C-alpha cells in the first residue's frame, strides 16, 4: 500500500487546504481502511473542492419563450416533410451514423426501488423491464433500416450509470444476453461524482477512512464520455448522430429517426424534444430564451412568479409551457468539442441530508437537517454555447413520446400505473389506426412488433380482446 511519504504529501495538501479533518480517524484505521481513504482523497484536489464549495457557498433576465426561428412542433409540420426526415433518419442508421447514450445513474428516490430504475417492470402483461423495452425499440429500427441497406444495421448503445448502479445494471443485461442486441455494441460505464459538503465549507466523512460522494449530475455525461473511452469508440464507428434520453420515461423513441432526420437536416449541433406543460406544478424543467441564447429553467430553480406566469394575450393559458422531456440530439462534431468546455459548466448546488460521522465520536449518523450540499451539472447547460442557428426545439405529443415513472406505486401521477397505462394507451391507438377493433385497458405491443405504429396491416378487420399484449 501508499508509502509513509507519499501519505505525508498527501496529507499537507489536505491540511494546507483546511481539509486536515479527513485524517482524524487514521491512527485507528486497519491496513486496508488506510489504502482506501489514500487512494480516494488522492483522487480529488482539495484547493479544486475549496473552490466549488466558495462558489457554491459564497455565489455570485433577457428571458423570453424561445423565438420561432428555433421551435418546430410535430402538430404544424407538413405530414410530407415528417415522412421524409423518417425515411432519412433511418437512412442514417442503415449507415451505422446513429449512437444511443442512456442517462440511467439515477436512484430513483421518489420510487423506492432497491434496483435500478431501468430494471422496474410496471406492470406490462409481457413484464418487461424499462431497460428491455428500451433494447427492444433499439432491435426493431435495426431491423426496419436492414430493409433499405440489405446490410447489418448497428446503434451502439451507451449505457451512463452510477456507483450505485452499475454492478446490478451489467448483471441485469448479462442475464438478458443483451435483450438479443449484440453485447459488443453496448457499454455500460459509470458517471463521475464529487465529495459532499458541509455547510461550513468541508468535506463530508461517510465513515472513519471514506468520504462521502454522489454522483455530479446528468451532466456529467460529457466528462464521462472521454473518461470511458464512450467518445473514442464513436469515433472508430463513424457515429454522425447521438440520441440522449433518460431511462424512466417508458414512451421514450429511442434514436427516433423523425427527430435525427430532421436535426441532421437542418444541421444543428443540438435539438431537443419537449411537450405542453401540464400544469404551473409539473416537476419539468422548461425550456425558453436567455440574453440571446437557448437554455433552460429547472423545476427546482423556478419561482413561483414564473412557473405560474401567464400568456400576454390568452391570460389563462400559462406563458411558459415547453416541458422539457430530456430527450435531445448531438453532432459528433458537438462532442469532439467537449475538452474546451466541459470546465465551463456551472454546478447546482442541493442541500441535503448526508448520513456522515459525527465529527468528534466517529459515530455514524443520519442527520436530522440538512447538513450539507451536494453539487450536479446539468445536461442542458451546454445549450447557451450554440449558436441559436445550431440549435432545434420540437414540441412532440406527451401521449405518444413521454411517461415519466418518477413515484412509487398509489402515487397517483408518473408512477407505474400512469406508465402501463400510457403505453397499453398507445398500443391500442395503433392497432385502431391499422384498422384492428379492441374489444373491452388498452393493449401491450411489443416493440419487435412495431417501433411506432407501423407494421400492424395484419391485424386489419380483426378483433382483440383488451387487455391484450401482441408480440412474435
Ligand atoms: C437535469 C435534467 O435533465 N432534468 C430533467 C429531469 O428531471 P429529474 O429531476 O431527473 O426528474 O426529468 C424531467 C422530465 O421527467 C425534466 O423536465 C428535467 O429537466
Ligand atoms: O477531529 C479532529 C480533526 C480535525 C482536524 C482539522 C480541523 O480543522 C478540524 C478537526
Ligand atoms: O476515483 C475514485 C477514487 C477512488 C479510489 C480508490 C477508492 O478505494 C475509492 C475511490
Ligand atoms: O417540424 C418538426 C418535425 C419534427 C417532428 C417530430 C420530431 O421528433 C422532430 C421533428
Amino acid at each position: 500500500g501508499p508509502s509513509a511519504e507519499e501519505f505525508q504529501q498527501l496529507r499537507k495538501k489536505y491540511t494546507d487546504a483546511g481539509q486536515g479533518h479527513v485524517f482524524a480517524f487514521v491512527d485507528e484505521l486497519q491496513t486496508g481502511e488506510r489504502s482506501q481513504l489514500f487512494h480516494q482523497l488522492s483522487s480529488f484536489d482539495p484547493v479544486r473542492i475549496n473552490e466549488l464549495a466558495d462558489k457554491a457557498l459564497n455565489p455570485p433576465a433577457s428571458l423570453e419563450p424561445l423565438p420561432d426561428i428555433a421551435t418546430a412542433s410535430i402538430l404544424d409540420s407538413d405530414p410530407k416533410d415528417l415522412e421524409q426526415w423518417y425515411e432519412e433518419g433511418l437512412k442514417l442508421v442503415a449507415g451505422n451514423k446513429v449512437a444511443v447514450v442512456l442517462m440511467a445513474g439515477g436512484q430513483g428516490t421518489r420510487l423506492g426501488s432497491s434496483a435500478p430504475k431501468g430494471c422496474f417492470d410496471i406492470g406490462l402483461p409481457s413484464h418487461k423491464s424499462l431497460f428491455q423495452i428500451q433494447a427492444e425499440r433499439i432491435a426493431k429500427l435495426q431491423l426496419l433500416a436492414q430493409r433499405i441497406s440489405g446490410k447489418e444495421a448497428v446503434i451502439p448503445w451507451y449505457v451512463m450509470t452510477s456507483g450505485p448502479t452499475r454492478k446490478p445494471t451489467e448483471e441485469f443485461f448479462e442475464q438478458h444476453k443483451y435483450f438479443g442486441l449484440n453485447k459488443s455494441d453496448v457499454i455500460i460505464f459509470e458517471q463521475g461524482v464529487l465529495p459532499c459538503i458541509s455547510n461550513e465549507g468541508k468535506i463530508l466523512m461517510e465513515s472513519k477512512f471514506k468520504v462521502a460522494v454522489a454522483p455530479d449530475g446528468n451532466g456529467g455525461i460529457y466528462q464521462a464520455l472521454l473518461t470511458s473511452g464512450v467518445r473514442e469508440d464513436m469515433r472508430k464507428r463513424g457515429i454522425e448522430h447521438i440520441h440522449t434520453y433518460c431511462v424512466d420515461n417508458c414512451l421514450v423513441k429511442v434514436a427516433d429517426p423523425v427527430f435525427i432526420g430532421f436535426a441532421a437536416s437542418k444541421q444543428v449541433d443540438i435539438a431537443t424534444k419537449v411537450v405542453r406543460k401540464r400544469n404551473a406544478t409539473e416537476s419539468v424543467g422548461l425550456i425558453l430564451q436567455k440574453n440571446g441564447k437557448p437554455d433552460v429553467v429547472e423545476y427546482s430553480e423556478i419561482d413561483k412568479e414564473t412557473a405560474e406566469a401567464k400568456d400576454p394575450k390568452q391570460p389563462d393559458v400559462l406563458k411558459f409551457r415547453a416541458a422539457n422531456i430530456v430527450n435531445h440530439y448531438y453532432s459528433f462534431k458537438f462532442f469532439e468539442s467537449i475538452e474546451l468546455w466541459a470546465h465551463k459548466l456551472p454546478h447546482h448546488v442541493a442541500r441535503k441530508k448526508i448520513p456522515c460521522i459525527k465529527e468528534g465520536t466517529g459515530e455514524f449518523f443520519k442527520p436530522e437537517k440538512p447538513n450539507g450540499i451536494k453539487l450536479e451539472q446539468f445536461v442542458f447547460d451546454v445549450f447557451p454555447m450554440t449558436p441559436l442557428e445550431k440549435f432545434a426545439c420540437i414540441e412532440v405529443r406527451r401521449e405518444d413520446e413521454f411517461s415519466p415513472l418518477k413515484n412509487a406505486r398509489g402515487t397517483g401521477e408518473d408512477d407505474p400505473d400512469t406508465s402501463k397505462r400510457d403505453i397499453m394507451s398507445q398500443g391500442q391507438r395503433w392497432i385502431e389506426k391499422a384498422g384492428g377493433i379492441v374489444i373491452t385497458v388498452g393493449v401491450e405491443v411489443s416493440p419487435l412488433i412495431s417501433y411506432g405504429g407501423e407494421g400492424l396491416e395484419f391485424l386489419k378487420g380483426r378483433e382483440i380482446k383488451a387487455p391484450a399484449f401482441i408480440e412474435k
